[PDB]
């Protein structure tokens, strides 16, 4: 069979290529948020915790991965730490992603209270807590859910390992029920599904809010039509009680538009509760000069912001769908290894490829920002032009 240093040299070189890009891309993210106070929101503190976990993939997890494919003689628990450190960092990224979905959900659903609820100080406390939980979850095998107690000793003597040592291989020290049940199903897959729901709720609340907005608009204008085209005084009253309510509704330079608007409706309602039909129909035309000059322009900045929230949460959902794509192959292969012991194990080369793919996720997030977030892309250019 072919000398394995040939296939390894390829896998290593690829891994190092990827570590290089991971560091750069994600240092630039971080340098970006540091420098551009437009990018200094709570949402982006999570983006930074995400970029830092990806820098750490290049600086550490990927060298660890290179190390543990050699099979080098190593004390079992030390081999377990270099095997598990990547699980810690990946768990950090799930928490950061979930935090971002939730943040964006709070932002669209209770925009009024978002500044007072989601503050820079609570964000940073959540980030710290999640990093501690990621170390706990990711290094749980250290605490005894491992295969250290049953070393492959024929394989350790074949390699001259010291007494106390193992060939340091991932599938030899980390149990596959840990990886399938605990790490995949419960600590990755369940969080992804969750993140998937949150984003459904965001797109629904935006879809609904925009609906309400353009409904209200049409109440405003159809009740005007009812008024031009009545010839009876209690018709006009009925249509202005409705206009009025549909105005204190949409309420919740801006306010002088609704001040005027409800005022003119209070003017015209009052004519109409006197029987002056024509006097009130031409009073309820004064509204139209007020819609044209104020209400249409609140309609429109409010639609603008919702379309911006929607587009932002699609950008962020793409970050989560690419996480899924990069990591799923590897889990899906572990599922086969574990659930079908009748099946031949996936070949070495594919293991290599699933692992490499999982690591490329540490290169995608920076490209996403740059293609999808005008403020990150403008800031990427300033840094790239001024320094290179
Ligand atoms: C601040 C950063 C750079 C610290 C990096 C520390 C890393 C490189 C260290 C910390 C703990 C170390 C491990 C501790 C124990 C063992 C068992 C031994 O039989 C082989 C080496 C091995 C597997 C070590 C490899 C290197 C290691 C993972
Ligand atoms: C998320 C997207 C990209 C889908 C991922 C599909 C990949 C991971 C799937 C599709 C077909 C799968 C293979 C189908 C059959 C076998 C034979 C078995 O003896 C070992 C596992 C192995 C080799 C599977 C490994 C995982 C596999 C390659
Ligand atoms: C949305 C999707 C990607 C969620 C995850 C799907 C996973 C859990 C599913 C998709 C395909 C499934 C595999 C399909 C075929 C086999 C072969 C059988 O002998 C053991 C179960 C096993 C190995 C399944 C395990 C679970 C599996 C890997
Ligand atoms: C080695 C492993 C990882 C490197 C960690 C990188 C840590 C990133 C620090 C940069 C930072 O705080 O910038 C964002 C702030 O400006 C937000 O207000
Ligand atoms: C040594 C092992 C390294 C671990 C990963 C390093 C993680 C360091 C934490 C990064 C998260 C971060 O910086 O979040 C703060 C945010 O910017 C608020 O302003
Ligand atoms: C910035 C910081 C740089 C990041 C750290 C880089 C590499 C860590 C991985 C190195 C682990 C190598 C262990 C090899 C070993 O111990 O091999 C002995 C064995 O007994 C057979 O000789
Ligand atoms: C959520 C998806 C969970 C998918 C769960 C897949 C379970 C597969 C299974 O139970 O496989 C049994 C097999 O017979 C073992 O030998
Ligand atoms: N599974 C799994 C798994 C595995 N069997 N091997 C390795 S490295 C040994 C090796 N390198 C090339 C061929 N074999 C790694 C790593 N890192 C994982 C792994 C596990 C969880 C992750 O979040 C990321 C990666
Ligand atoms: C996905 C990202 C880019 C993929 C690059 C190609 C994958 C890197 C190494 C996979 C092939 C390594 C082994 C080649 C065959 C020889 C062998 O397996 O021993
Ligand atoms: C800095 C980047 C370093 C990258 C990888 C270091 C890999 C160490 C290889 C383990 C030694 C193999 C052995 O002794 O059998
Ligand atoms: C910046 C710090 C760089 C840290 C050192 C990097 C990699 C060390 C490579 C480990 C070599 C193992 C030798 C194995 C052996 O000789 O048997």
């Amino acid at each position: 069979g072919a000398p394995p240093i040939m296939g390894s040299s390829v896998y290593i070189t690829v891994e190092l290529a990827i570590a290089v890009l991971a560091i750069l891309g994600n240092v630039l993210v971080c340098w970006a948020v540091w420098l551009n106070s437009n990018l200094q929101n709570v949402t982006n503190y999570f983006v930074v915790s995400l970029a830092a976990a990806d820098i750490a993939v290049g600086v550490l997890a990927i060298p660890f991965a290179i190390t543990i494919s050699t099979g080098f003689c190593a004390a079992c628990h030390g081999c377990l730490f270099i095997a598990c450190f990547v699980l810690v960092l990946t768990q950090s990224k799930i928490f950061s992603l979930l935090a971002i979905a939730i943040d964006r959900y709070i932002a669209i659903r209770i925009p009024l209270r978002y500044n007072g609820l989601v503050t820079g100080t609570r964000a940073k406390g959540i980030i710290a807590i999640c990093w501690v939980l990621s170390f706990a979850i990711g290094l749980t095998p250290m605490l005894g859910w491992n295969n250290c107690g049953q070393p492959k000793e024929g394989k350790a003597h074949s390699q001259g390992c010291g007494e106390g040592q193992v060939a340091c291989l991932f599938e030899d020290v980390v149990p596959m029920n840990y990886m399938v049940y605990f790490n995949f199903f419960a600590c990755v897959l369940v969080p992804l599904l969750l993140m998937l729901g949150v984003y459904l709720r965001i797109f629904l609340a935006a879809r609904r809010q925009l609906a309400d907005l353009e409904d209200n608009w049409e109440t405003l204008n159809d009740n005007l039509k009812v008024i031009e085209k009545a010839d009876n005084a209690a018709q006009v009253k009925d249509a202005l009680t409705k206009m009025r309510a549909a105005a204190l509704d949409a309420q919740k330079d801006f306010r002088h538009g609704f001040d005027i608007l409800v005022g003119q409706i209070d003017d015209a309602l009052k004519l109409a509760n006197e029987g002056k039909v024509k006097e009130a129909q031409a009073a309820a035309e004064q509204l139209k000069t007020t819609r044209n000059a104020y209400i249409q322009k609140y309609l429109e900045r409010a639609r603008s912001t919702l379309q911006k929230e929607v587009h932002a949460a699609k950008s962020l959902a793409i970050i989560v769908g690419l996480f899924a794509l990069c990591w799923l192959p590897l889990h899906i292969i572990n599922c086969f290894t574990f659930f079908c012991p009748d099946c031949s194990h996936a070949p070495l080369w594919l293991m290599y490829l699933a692992i490499v793919l999982s690591h490329t996720n540490s290169v995608v997030n920076p490209f996403i920002y740059a293609y999808r977030i005008r403020e990150f892309r403008q800031t990427f250019r300033k840094i790239i032009r001024s320094h290179v």
